[PDB]
């Protein structure tokens, strides 16, 4: 759910709508519903830019994309009502036909957005990018319909133009510029290690020092013959300065390609560090819960803090001993650090993680990284036991 950590972002949405409505209600009341939709559309594009301000305002990128989907639905509902109240299925003049085409493209794209199971991610993104064409068609419709009412020196013109320009710039940046100018960390793959039958560790030497905090992730672009160059999110699993570690589990065609065919010496690009699961900023007492590859952020901390400064109970749940990674590293860390408690749960034979019996520290922060299904029950049990325990969770998807 949403909390005060996102309130600023929420305020930015709410102030966006009221200021829009009060504007239209003052100039063209008959156009509150379309105009609001326009503002909403703009916000949708602004919510896709992955800018650090967005993460600061909405806490996490997952909440950013949740609000992005909400603005999309609000836009489409308002646009459908506007079409019903002010037209039919095809316009009589070019200005109305632009709106017809724009609304058809918007509806089709929103319908296809919930077709990700049947569509590869890159094809999904390429289909999704038609929102820019729909937005341009809608802007053309709006401006040829309104004429000089939106080209004068008044509040309505400034508001409409400002939101339209912000949406246009956000869409252009995310579609055409983000992968070309916003990936300034150029690196070379120097070492690869296969941890088990389906997980590979990648070591990257960068041209510049990379600043991150343990528990954060980054978008990686790989440049190799036979590899896709689309950015994929991976948690940083160690390294400092000009060295980075990423631990990739096989979960699809691209990650299987990484496990099988990735070569040392290939080019990689990284943009920046994302994430709200900063372990070093938590309480003194901490409980770590990792499911499978969700161990990747905590490992980073272990690799960057040889002497543990917190009281940590780590629960690592894996589906069989063949699916476990970094067991020797975790055992060495537990032996070296008396304040580190290690609980290895083989879910095939030991059952599952149950917190109805295990104790929790009083003033404790609980970090969760793993499947949402098994994290939800654990969070419910922990909240039932100690309702004031701080809880942070990070998932491995956006849609
Ligand atoms: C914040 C975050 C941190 C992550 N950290 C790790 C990590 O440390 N180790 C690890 O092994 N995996 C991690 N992942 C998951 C990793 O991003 C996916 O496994 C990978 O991108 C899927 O590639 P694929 O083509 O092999 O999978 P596919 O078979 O194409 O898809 C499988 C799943 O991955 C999603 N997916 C596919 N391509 C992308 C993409 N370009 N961007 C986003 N999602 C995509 C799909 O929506 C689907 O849910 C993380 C994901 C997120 C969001
Ligand atoms: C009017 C409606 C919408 C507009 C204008 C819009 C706009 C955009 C744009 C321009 C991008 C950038 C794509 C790129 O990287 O090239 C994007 C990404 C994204 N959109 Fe939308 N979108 C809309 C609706 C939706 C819906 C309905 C969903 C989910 C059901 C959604 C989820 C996402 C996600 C998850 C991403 C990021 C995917 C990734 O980069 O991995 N959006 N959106
Ligand atoms: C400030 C914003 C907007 C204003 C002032 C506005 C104004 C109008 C007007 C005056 C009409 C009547 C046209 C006619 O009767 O021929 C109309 C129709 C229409 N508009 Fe908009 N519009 C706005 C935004 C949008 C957007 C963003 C879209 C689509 C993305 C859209 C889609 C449509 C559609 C589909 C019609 C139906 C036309 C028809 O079939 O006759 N409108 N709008």
């Amino acid at each position: 759910e949403f909390s005060m950590k996102s309130v600023k972002g929420l305020l930015f949405i709410i102030a966006s709508f009221i200021l829009t409505l009060l504007t239209w209600m003052n100039t063209s009341p008959q156009f509150m519903i379309p105009g609001l939709a326009l503002t909403s559309l703009s916000l949708t594009f602004i919510l896709a830019t992955r800018l650090p301000l967005l993460e600061s305002w909405f806490h996490s990128l997952e909440k950013v994309y949740t609000v992005h989907k909400f603005t999309a639905f609000l836009s489409i509902i308002l646009l459908i009502f506007h079409n019903f109240s002010m037209g039919g299925l095809w316009g009589s003049r070019l200005a109305a036909q632009f709106g017809n085409l724009a609304i058809y493209i918007f509806a089709s794209i929103i319908l296809v957005a919930y077709l990700g199971k049947y569509i590869q991610y890159e094809a999904w993104r390429w289909i999704h990018r038609l929102v820019y064409l729909a937005y341009i068609l809608g802007l053309f419709h709006i401006y040829m319909i309104m004429g000089n009412r939106l080209l004068t020196f008044n509040l309505l013109s400034f508001l409409v133009g400002s939101y339209a320009l912000l949406g246009l710039l956000a869409g252009f940046y995310i579609i055409f510029l983000y992968q070309k100018i916003s990936f300034p960390y150029l690196g070379k793959i120097t070492h690869l290690k296969r941890l088990n039958h389906d997980t590979r560790e990648i070591q990257i030497h960068l041209s510049r020092p990379f600043n991150y905090q343990s528990g954060q992730f980054a978008f990686l672009k790989i440049f190799q013959e036979g590899f896709e160059s689309a950015p994929h999110p991976f948690s940083i699993s160690g390294g400092h300065g000009q060295t980075l570690y990423f631990t990739v589990k096989t979960s699809g065609d691209h990650t299987k390609n990484i496990y099988d065919n990735l070569q040392a010496g290939s080019k990689v690009t990284l943009d920046r560090a994302y994430g709200h699961m900063i372990i070093e900023e938590g309480r003194e007492n901490q409980v770590w819960i990792a499911g499978g590859i969700g161990i990747t952020p905590f490992i980073s901390y272990i690799r960057e803090h040889p002497i543990l400064d917190k009281q940590v109970h780590f629960y690592y749940s894996f589906r069989g001993d063949e699916n476990a990674v970094y067991l020797d590293l975790l055992r060495n860390y537990a032996q070296k650090n008396p304040n580190f408690e290690l609980h290895l749960i083989d879910s095939t034979k030991d059952g599952y993680l149950n917190f109805e019996q295990k104790e929790v520290p009083e003033h404790a922060t609980v970090y969760m990284c793993g499947p949402i299904s098994m994290m939800k029950a654990l969070a419910k049990q922990i909240k039932k036991q100690n309702p004031k325990t701080e809880l942070i969770y990070e998932g491995f998807k956006f849609k």
